[PDB]
């Protein structure tokens, strides 16, 4: 149920939003979150759900809060409170100045030059998976492409066996969209139980994979400890297994429902980079936040030391103060404004690898299967959380319209 109102929270600012189960969920998850941006609702509200916390609802306030690490700390970034307390991943659980040194090391394994290195295998794998599904006339897109494609690339990058994917994917999902069988703390500890033996193994026998580079790496001179390497590798696992996976499915659900947008990109495959950005704005999917270090008056509201505030990256680009007609997808938008990959000092390091997996998917899929639909009568359901997603996505096409390349 609800959590009792704190003394400092005025009554006219209460709007009971549940981020794990929004009441408008059937209309789509972005639409369900967009109810916070209607005429009746203020820029900053308090919900009594999930222990009780603030939510900033506007792009202006979300950008402002992510720039100010002094008042708004990363130490406790997840809601509910006990998930945020247990959270100790690197570099996401630290503020500047100390987080900055770990960023350069993580950038060695997921940054731009490693993307260039992988580009040939990313190409190879997409074409292979799509050419396999092509004669079939149908697929559950989430199972058949959206999961195997990003995840297999990450397991290659990190040098882990493919047979381990089911176990790891399950644990990751409990951290982002819990079903109640595991607490955040139990999920995290089980991921660490997996990593520790492997990090010890590649510290005595180094390879060229991602885990070997992190474990044998250096932060601003000094050798990195086994503990820090475990906490950095934990984040990379979560990021590689539950981000692009979920976004690909939102993008393809839209494309199956809009043959005009599908056609524009077939006619002009050079607009596909630009299309990628608009889809990232419209189908943004991440929402975490920050904790108040002191009492602070933020835009005429009293925040108290210890309060959690959810600062949904998702909402910035759906805000009509930033983009006009925000629920409409337009590939020739003049300025595409979002904070899909974050804002401030914690800007997503894997964003280059993300965009390449997205752009290669669009180009290579439309090139082979230009005409497809949602399976008729099937109702598409979303799920909300720290990272939102899609439960299933049955597609159908007719194999005579396809092209073997
Ligand atoms: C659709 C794809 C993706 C989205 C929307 C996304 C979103 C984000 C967001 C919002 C943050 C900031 C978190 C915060 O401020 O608390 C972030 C950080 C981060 N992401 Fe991503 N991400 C994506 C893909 C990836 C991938 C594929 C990886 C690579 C394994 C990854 C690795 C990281 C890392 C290492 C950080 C931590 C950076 C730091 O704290 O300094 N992300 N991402
Ligand atoms: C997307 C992410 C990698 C980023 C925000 C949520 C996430 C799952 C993390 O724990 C950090
Ligand atoms: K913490």
């Amino acid at each position: 149920n609800l959590a009792p109102l704190p003394p400092h929270v005025p009554e006219h600012l209460v709007f009971d939003f549940d981020m794990y189960n929004p009441s408008n969920l059937s209309a789509g998850v972005q639409e369900a979150w967009a109810v916070l941006q209607e005429s009746n609702v203020p820029d900053l509200v308090w919900t009594r759900c999930n222990g009780g916390h603030w939510i900033a609802t506007r792009g202006q306030l979300i950008r402002e809060a992510y720039e100010d690490y002094r008042h708004f700390s990363s130490e406790c970034p997840f809601i509910p409170r006990e998930a945020g307390e247990a959270y100790d991943f690197i570099p996401t659980s630290m503020d500047p100045p100390e987080q900055r040194q770990f960023r350069a090391l993580a950038n060695q394994v997921v940054g731009m030059p490693v993307v260039d290195k992988l580009e040939n295998r990313i190409q190879e794998l997409a074409c292979s998976l799509i050419e396999s599904l092509r004669p079939q006339g149908q697929c559950n897109f989430t199972e058949d492409y959206a999961e195997p494609f990003p995840i297999r690339i990450f397991m290659l990058l990190a040098g882990l066996p493919e047979e381990d994917i089911p176990h790891l994917k399950y644990l990751t999902d409990q951290m982002t969209r819990p079903d109640g069988s595991m607490t955040f703390a139990e999920a995290k500890e089980a991921l660490y139980d997996y990593l520790i033996p492997i990090i010890e193994q590649r510290r005595q026998k180094p390879g060229t994979d991602a885990i070997s580079i992190v474990a044998n790496g250096q932060v601003n001179g000094r050798p990195i400890t086994s503990d820090e390497a475990k906490r950095m590798c934990g984040l990379l696992l979560v990021g590689g297994l539950d981000t692009v996976v979920n976004f690909l499915s939102f993008s393809m659900e839209f494309l199956a429902k809009s043959p005009e947008h599908r056609q524009e990109l077939i006619q002009r495959p050079e607009r596909i980079p630009a299309a990628c950005e608009e889809l990232l704005r419209r189908f943004s999917l991440v929402a975490d936040g920050r904790i108040l270090t002191s009492d602070y008056e933020f835009h005429g509201v009293q925040l108290k030391k210890g309060d959690q505030i959810l600062l949904p990256q998702m909402l910035s680009g759906l805000d009509e103060r930033e983009n006009a007609c925000p629920m409409h997808v337009d590939f020739s938008r003049q300025k595409v404004s979002h904070t899909t990959f974050g804002h401030g000092s914690h800007l997503c390091l894997g964003q280059h690898l993300a965009r390449r997996e997205i752009i290669v998917t669009l180009k290579e899929w439309l090139t082979r299967i230009p005409d497809f639909s949602i399976a008729p009568g099937a109702q598409i359901q979303h799920k909300s959380g720290i990272v939102s997603g899609v439960q299933a996505l049955p597609l159908v096409w007719d194999p005579a319209t396809t092209k073997a390349v």
